[PDB]
């Protein structure tokens, strides 16, 4: 149930009773106004709303609630709490008119800009994002990936559209968990998740025994795109993307084929040697960034870096410099305030992750 | 290849090329005015003018694997159809050092494609006249009925692969880099076919699919020409399935077993079947809506064969003896069927070939 009303200046206000996203189930009286639609598609409509009291802007994801099972995104969103993940403030159920169908509303943090929109503005002006921002956005994504992977939850849809950016604070928050799912060894999963360009080779080969490493490949496809100004593995068909992968990574050996999809889909590829990774990017592309891309874009899924090992890479050493700042003057966002839940994949990696200056009493 | 010029400063290339059809008899062919008309993945496709007849030709220059012969070349030499681009000659050449051998496919030049025309009416916010939808869909179905008679599946039907001669209204199928003979028992890769036009069994990851995936891709083109935009869009396979469930409704458990028998272990929301007539514009012809409902079916076997599509009531205006092109010309070749074409259903010749043929 929701109560529609107006203010005393004629502005219209919706008042619902929602459950906090985290903490005890103590229902709340939330009132929002200025409801604009900010894009839809497949799952439903995502609105933007202004809270009546604090004046904060928020997003509302309105999807149709299956009366069978509870919504999977809601259950994963309620388990998460990370600074680089969009926060679920409240959630409530409602309807439209009749339909006799139940809609689930997800009240989440509003973030003005996305990685996809930032990378385009630079691409449309024939320019590249400053590397300091490439380091910051990739590191924060790798931090969020290490957090959800510690729960076995794979995002299964890492694309620049799903990475939100506050341009003032350079804070990146991973969003859209409608494709996320806990991956248990031995259980099969669908091979048609993840958007194009950023699908892992084992996903193109239709494997159902993939791990959380498919997020690492998609993250490497984001880093390579921000460095190249365009997608590194483009293509309309799965055949088209695999050609561009062999163009850079080289022809996968029969062992690398077995490690991706052991089914061996029975296809013979053209033999092309390994494109020297340095020749792929611009001249002044940092060498450590080229090294990180090759360590993330590997055929063998087990050979790719874990999200925690990616954060400790030498490419992010500048973000650990104690004098590092944003170009606009402010400090960097929280980068070293990990949790024990976060280091659980490799606690000894904290020696590199938290740098000498962050351990000062 | 012997590069040379003329006497007016034009530059002329002369190679020794084997005709695609007929017997192997390398010819001394010469062409000029070579321009790049697109590339991506396979290689660059050029355009040139034959030095004799002045005929425009398209040259597909891919790289040749020294192991196996090119599958696209062996398929090109077997095909000869009025609605398929013709491989006139083919020859090998290099490019600097590399030590790598390229294969050049001299194909017919056709100025327009279905994509460039359909993208354009949509930009002007107008729909393609149904007469051109009938002419283009029928010629595509005739080409699929031909290649399916040899068991060859195109596996990449999209408007960008449907060439168009705007004067003669002739449609020609091109790009067979994903073509392959589908034999029962042997599996096939599931990552062929472009987005928007992939069959449902392809997105589920099936390897036991048939040539009916071309019929689904054909149905996705017909619905696009009636709507003015892709009917099943989406950046992911999950997003494409949703747009399919919105239209076709939730597939039953028997339909899932016929698509991908593996059952990829997913639960989908239960949405009722969107009435097909409420998907298109109001004045959309009913026989076009009925034809779409018989092409975009979940179970691959329940989709119309490319021959049974040519006999549909939607194409009845094409068999009227007084039909003409909007520009005044006559309709191109539509009824000169061969025994190879009608092998999938010979009794369909009573409907396919009208009295005045
Ligand atoms: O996008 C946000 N801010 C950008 C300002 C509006 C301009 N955008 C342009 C880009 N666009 C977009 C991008 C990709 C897919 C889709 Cl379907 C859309 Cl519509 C969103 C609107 N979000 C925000 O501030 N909190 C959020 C919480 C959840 C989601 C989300 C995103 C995707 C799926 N599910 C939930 C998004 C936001
Ligand atoms: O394309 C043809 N004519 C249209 C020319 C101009 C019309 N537009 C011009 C621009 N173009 C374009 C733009 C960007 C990229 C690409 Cl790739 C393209 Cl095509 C779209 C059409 N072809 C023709 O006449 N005989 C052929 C034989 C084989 C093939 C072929 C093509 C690809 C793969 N395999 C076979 C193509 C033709």
């Amino acid at each position: 149930s929701m109560k529609v009303s107006r203010d005393k200046d004629g502005s219209k206000v919706t008042t619902v009773v929602a459950t906090p996203g985290q903490g005890p189930d103590r229902p709340q009286e939330v009132s929002y106004t200025d409801t604009k639609v900010i894009g839809n598609g497949s799952f439903g409509v995502v609105y933007q709303a202004k809270l009546c009291d604090s004046g904060e802007l928020v997003a509302i994801k309105k999807v149709l609630q299956d009366k069978r099972f509870k919504n999977r995104e809601l259950q994963i969103m309620r388990k998460l709490d990370h600074c680089n993940i969009v926060r679920l403030r409240y959630f409530f159920y409602s309807s439209g008119e009749k339909k006799d169908e139940v809609y689930l509303n997800l009240v989440l943090d509003y973030v003005p800009e996305t990685v996809y929109r930032v990378a385009r503005h630079y691409s449309r002006a024939k320019q590249t994002l400053p590397v300091i921002y490439v380091k910051l956005y990739m590191y924060q994504l790798f931090r969020s990936l290490a957090y959800i992977h510690s729960f076995g939850i794979c995002h299964r849809d890492i694309k620049p559209q799903n990475l939100l950016l506050d341009p003032d604070t350079a804070v990146l928050k991973l969003c859209d968990f409608g494709s996320a799912k806990q991956l248990v060894r031995g259980e099969p999963n669908v091979s048609y998740i993840c958007s194009r360009y950023y699908r892992a080779p084992e996903l193109i080969f239709g494997a159902t025994d993939y791990t959380s490493s498919i997020d690492v490949w998609s993250a490497g496809c984001v880093l390579a795109e921000l460095l190249l100004g365009q997608p590194i593995f483009p293509g309309d068909s799965g055949v088209d993307q695999l050609v561009e992968i062999i163009k850079v990574l080289g022809t996968p050996t029969r062992e690398q084929i077995r490690e991706m999809n052991p089914n061996y889909t029975e296809f013979k590829f053209p033999q092309i040697k390994a494109h020297p990774w340095t020749k792929v990017f611009r001249p002044r592309t940092p060498p450590e960034a080229i090294a990180l891309c090759s360590r993330l874009l590997e055929y063998t899924p087990t050979a790719r870096l874990t999200p925690l090992e990616a954060c400790a890479h030498s490419f992010f050493d500048e973000l650990r410099d104690p004098n590092v700042k944003l170009p606009n003057g402010r400090d960097t966002p929280a980068l070293f305030n990990f949790t024990t839940q976060e280091l659980s994949s490799n606690p000894p990696l904290a020696t590199i992750l938290i740098p000498p200056h962050a351990r000062i009493q």
